[PDB]
């Protein structure tokens, strides 16, 4: 008899689901299983607001959904995989443990260890690829055994290599349910908690939902313009627009797999066969899921990729070890709008538009303040709800000139970018209210408003709004100068 576990860790999904699938198929009993991990409630090592471990338990209450209106049921299991695993092996009789391949580095240990423990129990392991477009080892094997280091090489491997598969087919109507009186699927220890009984103080603020169905729906309503997919543009889009964000706001579904991203791609292909001047990588939105798979195919093959020291993808730099400027950055009070609007955003939302992060970012390191990308990226590690491990990682790299990107001398002002896009301050004044009432014209430059116009908006600096932690044009001369001489002793 066929008894088989589907583990969800990412993948919180039911379409594009060939783990699941395989799981179902000629089985008696299915159990679905995601296994709540202390490893990511340590605060200790690995960070996380109460906006993304939310989001991942609404997304974990839209599974349960779906399985139970499928005649099943989730099962959260508290506890380490390693030892929770060989219990229900026996207890259940599993004969098939099926689940998604993933290559960060924490699910590479644990995911070793979880098929030593089945081959053990005599337990047939089944991982397919689901979580990337392609096999990323595949296409390391297909590019001569290494990753490729830009975008244009790894855009024409992936061309080389052909279409992504189809996503899987949907799962059927009816599902085999866990049996009936197993002691480690009793319903009150496998429930999906509240972020309160997780241990949250805080509650969460962002508008973005967790799972599979509002993925779904915000894939659909993406695709009710097919010229604006056609079209698209990363880098023409607008990153101080929030009523409607101008990009798809995908990633949350994406990292957590709450969306396929071969559904993603099969859909832009649809798209793009009835559009012949859509736009092509990397600009294009089949080139934002080209990034997302070139930072994995990268971050997987290179060791200590989230890290500099170690990472040998990774300039070594001579950061300054600063903490009243990270902690200015960090709690959004560095004296420019642009920069606190943006970081505001980041704590409320857990989600700013691509060319914010690149603001902020860029503000933080290689630009202004010297800090070290490792401490930017902890900071989104802990806020963003599209906390991504690779991602995250590569585009510190690449926006600190540390990886990918080499031009230090293009520094983004924190005072004219946002300007370009948003002459009146809508953005900063949705997320610092504090400047609501200062006139446009020094909104972006508030510390240049006369003292009458200060009071009179409410908001004088110093007082109620903090002057400029910096010079830009002294910050980044310095910082221009420091990268300078960091990249010739490289060489
Ligand atoms: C400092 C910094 C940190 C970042 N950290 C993360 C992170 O932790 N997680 C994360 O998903 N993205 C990260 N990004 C990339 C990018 O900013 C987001 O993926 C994007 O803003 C998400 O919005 P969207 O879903 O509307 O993307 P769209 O423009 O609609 O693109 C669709 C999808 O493509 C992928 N994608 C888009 N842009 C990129 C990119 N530059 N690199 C890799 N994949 C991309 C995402 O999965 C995204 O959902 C980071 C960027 C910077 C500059
Ligand atoms: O299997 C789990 N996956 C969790 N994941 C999912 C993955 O990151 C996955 O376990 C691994 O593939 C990461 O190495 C989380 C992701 C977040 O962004 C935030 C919190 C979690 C928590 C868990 C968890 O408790 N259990
Ligand atoms: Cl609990």
């Amino acid at each position: 008899v066929k008894n088989s576990i589907i583990w969800f860790r990412k993948g919180l999904r039911l379409h594009d689901n060939p783990a699941l699938l395989e799981a179902c198929k000629d089985a008696k009993h299915v159990y679905p299983v995601f296994v709540l991990d202390p490893h990511f409630l340590q605060q200790s090592s690995y960070k996380v607001s109460v906006n993304r471990y939310n989001f991942l338990l609404e997304s974990l209450e839209d599974l349960q959904r779906s399985f139970q209106a499928r005649g099943s049921r989730l099962l959260v299991l508290r506890g380490k995989p390693e030892e929770v695993f060989p219990r229900v092996f026996r207890e259940w009789g599993v004969t098939q443990l099926c689940f998604e391949h993933d290559t960060e580095p924490y699910a590479k240990v644990r995911d070793a260890a979880v098929r030593r423990l089945a081959a053990e129990a005599g337990v047939e392991v089944v991982t397919p690829i689901s979580h990337t477009l392609y096999d990323t080892d595949m296409l390391v094997a297909r590019n001569g055994g290494a990753a490729p280091l830009t975008m244009q090489s790894f855009t024409k491997l992936v061309d080389r290599v052909g279409d992504p598969p189809a996503p899987a087919p949907d799962p059927p109507a009816a599902m085999p349910p866990p049996a009936e009186d197993m002691p480690s699927a009793a319903p009150a220890a496998t429930g999906v908690p509240t972020w309160q009984e997780v241990g949250f103080k805080e509650p969460p603020l962002t508008v973005f939902k967790g799972g599979e169905t509002e993925a779904l729906a915000r894939l659909e309503a993406a695709f009710q313009d097919p010229k604006w997919v056609a079209g698209f543009q990363k880098p023409d889009t607008d990153p101080s627009a929030w009523e409607k964000p101008a990009t798809t706001v995908l990633s949350p579904y994406l990292k957590f797999g709450c969306l396929s991203a071969r559904l993603f791609h099969a859909r832009l292909l649809e798209v793009y066969r009835r559009h012949p001047a859509h736009s092509q990588p990397p600009v294009s939105l089949r080139g934002q899921l080209l990034w997302r798979e070139f930072f994995y195919t990268v971050g997987s093959t290179t060791p200590n990729f989230h890290r500099m020291a170690g990472n040998p993808v990774c300039k070594q730099i001579d950061w300054d070890d600063n903490p009243e400027f990270l902690a200015a950055w960090r709690e959004a009070r560095t004296g420019f709008p642009w920069i606190d609007a943006i970081m505001t955003q980041l704590v409320t939302w857990g989600w700013m538009h691509h060319l914010a992060r690149h603001s902020v970012a860029c503000f933080l390191t290689r630009g202004d303040l010297y800090v070290s990308w490792e401490r930017g990226m902890e900071v989104f590690e802990e806020h963003l709800i599209d906390q991504d491990h690779y991602l995250n990682a590569a585009n510190w790299m690449w926006l600190s000139a540390s990886a990918f990107f080499s031009q230090y001398f293009r520094v983004y002002s924190p005072v004219v970018f946002g300007k370009k896009y948003d002459p009146e301050g809508r953005f900063i004044r949705k997320f610092l209210p504090v400047l609501k009432d200062m006139p446009a014209k020094y909104i972006y430059e508030p510390w240049t408003a006369p003292l009458e116009v200060q009071r009179k908006a409410g908001c004088v600096v110093g007082r109620d709004y903090p002057a400029p932690i910096v010079d830009h044009a002294v910050a980044s001369k310095a910082c221009i100068a420091r990268m300078a001489a960091a990249y010739r002793r490289s060489k």
